[PDB]
């Protein structure tokens, strides 16, 4: 029974682990929702608090610079770092009010993108320097569509930099190298970063697109770890779901039995949020300025209709909805 | 030219002192914008920064609790705090980027919700210890319910525990005391505050109800004051507008030349933030999860459209160019 689940707001160095071994011990895996607004991580937040489950909160290069503003210049991933570094604060100072574990945590950064992961990691150095944590509790880099040698190499020359701050890096690999990932390729990424620190996690291509899925080459990426590694550990590596958007239970069973910790959602999520919102063409008429065919043909304050707080709100609360489907559909639910 | 005019990011201190100074000596007032996300939040810095604007960025009670999340229970005050928080940082994360001085500010604060303004104030000096600058830039007590003898009195005790970190406190006063308010009762207020500090604003009732609108008697205050002071400045008294609605340009025009500074807008921003995602309903036919009624039948990807990040923008864009007019009329705009 780790610290983790008793805590409350985001979470940093070991907790992270203990909340991810726990996960492959009680055999459940944890949503990872990618927030662009306040009000985006509200919605994940609260659907997390309501079944008392931990989160995952990320911010994309894209939802980065989205947390700045799209009208904020970002051909030098400045907005991206600027509103990554906004979300961050932002997430921190809100989350322990909701009273769960948050990881928080950044996306897809692929290799042209280091710019912006080199800002986050200053930005992370700085906070570290302070306060004892870094400003976020887990980075990405996806350099999948390099070769697994320059891959590997450059997430092992950050991971250096991170371990300092006990932070925690997940790892895209793919099917480059000079089809699936064999486990021959995944285990090369363990022996490289494992020593530096355990505080990374895998995602590698199973059929996850983003021909079909294979979430048992997963386990089979474990078991070759197993024996190399000669434990008796039934969960060597920490393993990241990509892509999961149709799987079925019976996809998503055999992942975390295969020692999946967290599995992206986004796209998901996205349409969850809108229709809420868009659930707000029900009220088309009472919603252009002071016309209401509704009592008040032209002379109604629409004020109530129109106000941001009561249709923003439709869309947490049916991102949320989602949400909570996935992290039952995950077995998170219920586990603090 | 005060420093502040060169400042980007949110600005303590007298450097709000100099704006409205400034504001007043060149005969502009700024507006005052709620906010209640990272999204909205974006539409006034991007407004502002594009109008060579300072601007003024403010929580409602209301919009606080939204910044917290509508689901965070608020009976304690408890939202409001949070919110306000997390607000305080993600604002004064992101405002640098823009390039122009912030106010952060707070709104309206009656008897019933001191709660909500002593754990704002609480988290002020705890964050003034730490870093030099308390969160906010500025906090209003709106008490006008209360005998006028109990409202200089309880704005006297918060301001004397303000003035230490130099925060500024604007005050509300109505028409109670033990029709519009008097030059008399608003001296009174000036002849208390003064005394612990000069960063105060003073709100008047003069038919901006929130029978009709006196904008004359703002000048009133300022010729009461000069006289029972002394002074030789037409200006002695920093004037605030409240519910300043559909108010012609004349009128407006008649209080800025009084010494408003800062001028609240709100419900239209409401509006204006809406319409352009409202307008979003003519793209209802591609906004079901994989039906889409321009390309191929029941099987294209309506993810580029429903992405919230193309949509919430217009909103942000249609808000925004609403901020733009009002900077116009107050005549703020390019005044950096
Ligand atoms: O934009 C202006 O110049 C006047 C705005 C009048 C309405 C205010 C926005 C809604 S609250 S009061
Ligand atoms: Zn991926
Ligand atoms: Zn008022």
């Amino acid at each position: 029974p780790p610290a983790v689940l008793s805590k409350s707001g985001v979470i940093y160095g070991k907790d992270v682990k203990d909340l991810f071994d726990y996960a492959q011990e009680k055999g459940f895996a944890i949503p990872a929702i990618n927030v662009t607004s306040s009000s985006t991580v509200v919605a994940a937040l609260e659907a997390a608090r309501d079944n008392k489950a931990p989160i995952i909160l990320q911010t994309s290069q894209g939802g980065a610079a989205y947390f700045a503003g799209k009208g904020v210049d970002n051909k030098d991933q400045a907005a991206s770092i600027a509103g990554s570094i906004a979300a961050a604060h932002y997430i921190r100072a809100i989350a322990p009010t909701y009273g769960i574990p948050v990881v928080l945590h950044t996306d897809h950064c692929a290799k042209k993108l280091l710019p912006w992961f080199d800002g986050m990691l200053k930005a992370d150095e700085e906070f570290f320097a302070k306060t004892g944590t870094p400003l976020f509790s887990s980075h990405m880099l996806d350099l999948s569509e390099e070769t697994d040698d320059e891959n590997i190499a450059t997430c092992a020359k950050y991971f250096e930099r991170m371990a300092k701050m006990g932070q925690w890096l997940e790892m895209e690999i793919g099917i480059t190298g000079g089809l699936y990932t064999s486990p021959e390729t995944v285990f090369a990424v363990y022996e490289s970063l494992h020593k530096i620190s355990p505080n990374f996690s895998i995602a590698a291509a199973f059929g996850n697109v983003h021909v079909q899925l294979r979430p048992e080459i997963l386990g089979d990426h474990q078991v070759y770890a197993k024996k190399q590694i000669g434990t008796d550990a039934k969960h060597p590596l920490y393993l990241v779901f990509h892509g999961g958007s149709g799987s079925t239970q019976e996809e998503f069973n055999t992942a975390i039995k295969n020692g999946v910790v967290k599995v992206n959602l986004d796209t998901d999520c996205q349409y969850a949020y809108l229709t809420g919102i868009r659930d707000y063409v029900t009220n088309k008429i009472e919603y252009l300025k002071a016309p209401v065919g509704n009592p008040e043909g032209a002379d109604k304050p629409n004020k109530k209709y129109f106000d941001p707080r009561v249709w923003v709100r439709e869309g947490e609360k049916t991102m949320s909805k989602r949400i909570a489907e996935a992290l039952d559909i995950f077995h998170t639910k219920g586990q603090l």
